């Protein structure tokens, strides 16, 4: 009666495989939230957390919450009742955006396009200059659509309008260039388990010097006290303010799991993540196999692909899991029974996992009936591997 | 550049040491949410739960959050603007009680007490009966002060006059009686990292069909989104709701945490817990110490010492760490410089632990100058274990 589960392949969005070197740490001795061993691994998590966002930020640091957790614990922070937010919707993820904010008393002002696609930042900036809200919330990548959405334009539109950008970076932070000082990002919030390949269940976030004054304002509480960023930076500072006991296992994996990702170099890890993403698209391809949405902004991180006239993907994915282990992700809402969406991210995005997931695929499609011809989606991501 | 971190000998309130056995299951490679491994551990957790929270209620499940957002998330869900909260505080996790409520918009009644005493039951059913809340929110047991609060005529009296009784059993759970149905606690909220020796960052919670019920009309929202348990409950059930990806590595140590109270018997395990307090009690009063404190009322997992007059309280519990790798805790606010505070939980709650303890704050006690006498405290504990 011990635990014991399976060894899966995960190929989806999320939660991914996690390295080694972060699992066998996990397994350290814990030491107190004051124990200077504590702080010196809270300080140097910190200084990785301002490279791997690509800043010069003072607050970069972890909230213990899953990523949902760290997006609304900054709204939280910077929204009062009937604040203007602006939220541009093209996928799923921007409907929690808006939930989140509506929920703390926001006047939100929505847009919304076709999923699949994603917006002109044109429009986005016109309503920003039309509207003149206090925020601007977004999401970077939409794993819901598989589409990943240019921020510079947008960022440096609510810089002259004086608008806080912010930014959920959950699915692409560690996996695509997010750069939070370039692209003029006033906060943003990422997560462990996908790119990161870091357990599920904290949310690295980071802010501005114009992000931190208005929580310094907050006269009115912010209606979460765990989701108070006013008490967390004092947490995640030389007071060490008691505010909640931190999470050591979870710190010492994080801490870990950043370390490894500056090892490989982002760049070289950036780079990394396309070249196997365009593996498994030449197997997808040579397999006879349609990806959905607009190829020009398409996430490189996640791969959308069509389910075929009468084949049952439920059925396919469940058959994947059972007799492979192999685990892809369906689609529930808009697109439910229209894809399959398979990830490459963090240690999941590796040469073996997405051989065996095409490998995998196709003998669960053949078993459906699927029209594929057998052996040429194998060759087609050799070739990309070789070459 | 690897982690490096010392070995702790823990003997704080928490968080503790961690069963070895616990350690060594978070390097198990980790599964998804949706995955048929992943939803067998879910429920067999609950299951658990049920039994170490001495209860029937279908609803017991984690949240992800430190401790004090499983309460947060519990009050929530209950709170609507103009409540009437009634908040007995005799330290200060009840005034984290009182801060949570009025931020949901409650309207707050609180007693309070002097600090290192209880009320008296019969103070606080009558202002149950004069206030008539929605509902009563109380702490079983506060490290602060070190003293455990009689449940039962309380959640008695909440029963009859239709109020909810929710329980801060944080510090208590699986080291102290804790019997929701029994007391007729309506909701209770548990930690990890305490006497369950599990990494902090999770937060068991049960309650009942009279707070489901209230959930479930819920009209206006619950302002948190991501502490909604309205959709928590839809997560933790047949329908498998994405409100959350779940934090993987901390639901195995959260399982194999629960099974192993299981495994020692809660009753036999709270008797191994008041075990090591007499040995403990034994040796710091044969070292000539006194404890602060009601004697009648006493937290059986914390003990708090008094500091002499004269010794500089945070010298000696900073030379205990720096060269023993002992951890007590000091207290911050009111007992600021009055008290050490030694926890007995857990895993940390061991006999080897309680006589490191003794021999490292006896030799850094002489060291600071230090009216105590030689290897009588020893000689006490070892009294105690061998009869
Ligand atoms: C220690 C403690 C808490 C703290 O919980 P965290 O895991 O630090 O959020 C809450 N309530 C009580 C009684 C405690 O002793
Ligand atoms: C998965 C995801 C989130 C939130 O993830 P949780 O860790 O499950 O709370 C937010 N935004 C995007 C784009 C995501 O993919």
């Amino acid at each position: 009666r011990e635990l014991c589960t399976p060894l899966r392949t995960i190929m989806t969005p999320g939660p991914v495989e996690v390295d080694p070197r972060v699992l066998r740490v996990m397994s350290t001795p814990v030491v107190g939230q004051f124990d200077p061993a504590f702080t010196g691994i809270m300080n140097e998590t910190m200084e990785m957390l301002r490279e791997l966002f690509q800043t010069k930020n003072r607050w970069a640091y972890p909230i213990d919450g899953t990523s949902r957790a760290g997006i609304e614990a900054v709204l939280a922070s910077v929204i009062e009742p009937e604040d203007d937010v602006l939220i541009p919707i093209y996928g799923r993820f921007g409907y929690l955006l808006t939930e989140i904010a509506e929920r703390y008393g926001a006047n939100v002002h929505m847009l919304e396009c076709e999923w699949g696609t994603v917006f002109d930042p044109e429009d986005i900036i016109r309503e920003i200059k039309k509207v003149k809200p206090k925020i601007v919330a977004m999401v970077h990548g939409e794993t819901s659509t598989g589409r990943i959405h240019p921020l510079k334009a947008i960022g440096e539109a609510c810089r002259t309008e004086d608008a806080l950008f912010i930014v959920d970076a959950v699915a692409t932070i560690g996996g695509c260039e997010v750069k939070v000082d370039e692209w003029k990002i006033d906060a943003a919030i990422g997560g462990t388990q996908k790119c990161l390949s870091v357990p599920s269940g904290m949310a690295p976030i980071t802010y501005n010097e114009r992000v931190a004054d208005v929580i310094a304002a907050r006269n009115r509480p912010i209606t979460s006290n765990y989701f108070d960023l006013s008490q967390l930076e004092d947490y995640w500072s030389e007071r060490r303010l008691n505010h909640h006991t931190e999470a050591t296992t979870m710190l010492y994996a994080l801490r870990e799991g950043v370390r490894l990702v500056l090892e490989e170099g982002l760049e070289t890890r950036f780079e990394r993540h396309r070249h196997h993403e365009a593996a498994l698209a030449a197997g997808i391809k040579a397999m006879g196999l349609r990806l959905f949405g607009d190829d020009s902004c398409k996430m490189p991180v996640v791969t959308c692909v069509e389910i075929p006239g009468g084949i049952d993907g439920e059925s396919v994915r469940d058959m994947l899991l059972a007799q492979f282990g192999i685990e892809i992700a369906s689609s529930f809402g808009p697109l439910a029974g229209k894809i399959w969406r398979i990830g490459t991210m963090g240690y999941s995005c590796r040469k073996e996992n997405v051989l065996f997931v095409l490998a995998g695929l196709e003998a669960v499609l053949l078993r459906h009936n699927a029209g594929i011809e057998a052996g040429k989606a194998l060759q087609a991501a050799l070739d990309v591997y070789e070459n």
